[PDB]
């Protein structure tokens, strides 16, 4: 089963040629789960978006990422010291749309946390739909 929820926060509407942020995080973690790292597989339609940069939501974490196939990005978030708070935002994914669309899905198809028991644990998955307006 799972120890908490993944979160993705993004505006409902984006626009061709205008950069926007998807914000990846966690929410509702079990009280006894002490989180030191997270891992997403972030998915998006590589025909519709340009991946610009993926960065930490703040400077108490570091992010590493690799687009392992077009539109599938492995994202490792790690604490620099402190326990990661239970409802924190962790990663900023900066994208620019390049085609209009009525509906595109930004998804987390893998979402895991490394904890103070030395083990990995599952999070519930998440996605968000956006409409891409014309430039």
């Amino acid at each position: 089963t799972t120890v908490g929820n993944s979160t993705i926060k993004v505006n409902d509407e984006v626009q061709v040629g205008s950069a926007f942020e998807a914000i990846l995080g966690i929410e509702g973690l079990n009280g006894d789960t002490e989180v030191y790292s997270a891992e997403y597989l972030f998915e998006y339609n590589a025909e519709a978006f340009i991946l610009n940069e993926i960065t930490s939501f703040n400077d108490s974490l570091f992010v590493k990422s690799k687009e392992v196939e077009p539109g599938k990005v492995r994202i490792l978030v790690a604490s620099l010291g402190n326990e990661i708070e239970k409802d924190s935002d962790l990663v900023k994914v900066n994208l620019t749309p390049k085609i209009s669309s009525e509906l595109e899905v930004l998804g987390l198809t893998t979402a895991l946390v490394g904890a103070g028991d030395g083990n990995t644990h599952d999070l519930e998955l998440s996605s968000k739909e956006v409409k891409i307006n014309e430039e």
